[PDB]
């Protein structure tokens, strides 16, 4: 479609927060309630739904510091940098959130392999199902979020 090669640092950082950190505040918002009453409900005799919104949780957390990070401090440095300007900190700011994307990576890894590819049982009720397929989708969301990051708007700079 759109090859973000001519996109510059400015547009590239507007586009993810308008495509990706924009719709994932809400996703959230809108997904935690499911994921709670999974483990009230159904945590009691599948203890890997417990396990879950922690994960997620944790997972959310360090998804929405993370990206408020980028927010109040991180795109700035990157746009004075396309101006030539003066930072100096900006290799390791990046070496930051390459990390910081690792750490919220193996995170969805462990979701993943909880539920089991996000395949469930032969008992998963409708909201069982419902968030199975909510959350499937927060992963290749963040993983298209995470991706274009790291092999576009960092290379850029760098
Ligand atoms: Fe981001
Ligand atoms: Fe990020
Ligand atoms: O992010
Ligand atoms: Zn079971």
């Amino acid at each position: 479609s759109l090859n973000p090669k001519f996109l510059n640092v400015s547009s590239l950082i507007q586009y993810i927060q308008s495509a990706y950190h924009e719709p994932l505040r809400e996703e959230f918002k809108n997904l935690t309630p499911y994921v709670t009453k999974l483990s009230k409900v159904h945590g009691p005799n599948h203890p890997y739904l417990v396990e879950l919104k922690e994960t997620y949780d944790t997972f959310k957390n360090g998804m929405l510091e993370h990206m408020q990070k980028e927010d109040d401090v991180d795109f700035p440095k990157l746009i004075k940098y396309e101006q030539g300007e003066v930072v100096d900190d900006i290799n390791t700011v990046i070496d930051d959130l390459v990390s910081d994307h690792i750490a919220t990576g193996e995170l969805l890894v462990k979701m993943s392999e909880l539920t089991s590819s996000y395949e469930p049982p032969i008992e998963a009720c409708g909201t069982w199902r419902l968030v199975y397929q909510r959350l499937k989708a927060l992963e290749v969301l963040t993983h298209e979020h995470v991706h274009l990051e790291n092999h576009v708007l960092f290379k850029k700079v760098s």
